[PDB]
């Protein structure tokens, strides 16, 4: 059962470079703006402790070049939104697909489009993590790389890439600047704090392993929330709400295992451990309730 | 994490093809559409299908040719192994830069998963050496396409017939020969004995130790046949001169030789993990390729 993303293709004609002296990273081009980190407008020494407020007021048009594949686009005017940069250009992009910005939750998954110098080099799936921090595969040059999702023709922008944590994993924001998790754009000490496993993901993920005739974790017993969130915060795992186990139903209808009992195949699990599901040795949680409905 | 290759290229070429009541996808490509030739049989035919007889039977207008809402008009046909050739009137505007090529086992490529001639979703994964794919295919997948994508050329390898009992996957190369010994036909047919991709196992160590992971290491070599005769037990391929010689510069660039990191292997092979982690994997991943990681890394 893959890891599936979705297909790129209406991200890919967006992508952009932007160079600021001599720092360059990825934009993203919707109609006549180009989004990118604001980051862009700093030196390496600026980043000790930047002013992007002063860094910005002494910039201007002639400062930023956008090159759309070969063709250079002139910027004719230069904005902040929080932590994003904001070219208004001279071209509007003809490949602008539907879109819109939207804001995620922990525990929601979304697809990378990860690219180098303005070219798409690859996409997969990721989900932000309940530390806000996301297990993405960014190397160097990646910054401004957005995460997206698809309905039906509308592309739903919910996701840009701003820099990699100690740890190997990585930081962004929403499309309006504002970051995921406790964060600052600025050369400092910071870490993630202590990751949780997003409970009702892999509860999803057993659902799709039974779908697929993987069935020798279930049992006959069933639990309560209180007892299960006990088992659950003594193995780093997030509180199971309400709103998760209604969220399940319809796997709990297709499949006629309710969640409680589903929570007492977890339960079991957390404790004695393991063997396979779904060629795994560990229990995934980078799959929501949507993502096995749509793929199962 | 695997990466499949941005999927907008092969988006553009994707189309929906109807013979009657079948309905699956197609490949646009210039004035040509590739797909499964059993488009043209019923349910009922597929136990013994003679597909010479089912093709003289059809004209061109049999075909329903659909980009997302135009009808495409089909003026040629013809049959090249296991795909259908269907002649368009219109020439795909947005063909890419391509070329089809057949892969061996091991080789990894990207699949765009498509239901109606509609991409859905876009995944990684190989060509196992029993010659089958572990993708991920509903109803109505079949005329999916498998590609690389080495700068900006689109490499087809890979075109989806089917099913087996097991839930692997059993597909053509874009000339419509299948890999594997497989046929379009509903028989008893069955992969064979699936094994680890040894040379790709080793590629993916050489990559943790380049991410500064080398718990995993120990001070022992061993001899390439000592390799083999230990790691057949656990159903890994064999290693060959070949999968040494392409490993070589990913040995000079972390220092370690090719026989050092298999007495690892075989030792990881022996130990399991231990509770740990290699590049945030409890199972030892064999579906990155030593171009992959060199790509990569
Ligand atoms: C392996 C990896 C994975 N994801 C992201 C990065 N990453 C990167 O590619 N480039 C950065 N740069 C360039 C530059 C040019 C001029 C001035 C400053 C910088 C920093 N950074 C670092 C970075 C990003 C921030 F947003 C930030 F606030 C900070 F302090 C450092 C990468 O992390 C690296
Ligand atoms: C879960 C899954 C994953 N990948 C592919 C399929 N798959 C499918 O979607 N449809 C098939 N059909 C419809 C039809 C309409 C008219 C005539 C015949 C068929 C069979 N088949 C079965 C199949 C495909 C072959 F190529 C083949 F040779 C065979 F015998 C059976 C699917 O496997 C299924």
């Amino acid at each position: 059962f893959r890891k599936m993303a979705f297909p790129s293709g209406k991200v890919e004609g967006c992508m952009v470079q932007v160079t600021c002296g001599t720092t360059t990273l990825n934009g993203l081009w919707l109609d006549d703006v180009v989004y990118c980190p604001r980051h862009v407008i700093c030196t390496s020494e600026d980043m000790l402790n930047p002013n992007y407020e002063d860094l910005l007021i002494r910039k201007s048009n002639h400062n930023f070049l956008v090159q759309a594949g070969n063709v250079q686009l002139r910027v004719i005017g230069h904005s902040m939104q929080n932590c994003v940069l904001k070219l208004k250009v001279d071209t509007a992009n003809p490949k602008t697909p539907k879109y819109k910005f939207v804001r995620i939750q922990p525990g929601q998954t979304f697809s990378v489009l990860a690219c180098y110098n303005g070219s798409p080099s690859g996409v997969y799936q990721c989900a932000m993590r309940p530390n806000f921090t996301i297990k993405g595969s960014f190397l160097n040059g990646s910054c401004g790389s957005v995460g997206f999702n698809i309905d039906y023709d509308c592309v739903s922008f919910c996701y840009m890439h701003h820099m990699e944590l100690p740890t190997g994993v990585h930081a962004g924001t929403d499309l309006e600047g504002n970051f995921y998790g406790p964060f600052v754009d600025r050369q400092t000490a910071q870490a993630a704090g202590t990751d949780t496993t997003i409970t009702v993901n892999v509860l999803a993920w057993l659902y799709a392993a039974v779908i697929n005739g993987d069935r020798w974790f279930l049992n006959r017993f069933t639990t309560t929330l209180n007892d299960f969130n006990l088992v659950a915060m003594k193995y780093n795992y997030e509180p199971l709400t309400q709103d998760h186990v209604d969220i399940l139903g319809p796997l709990s209808a297709q499949t006629g295992i309710a969640v409680l009992d589903m929570c007492a195949s977890l339960k079991e699990l957390l404790q004695n451990g393991m063997r396979t599901i779904l060629g795994s040795a560990l229990l995934e949680d980078e799959f929501t309730p949507f993502d096995v409905v749509r793929q199962c």
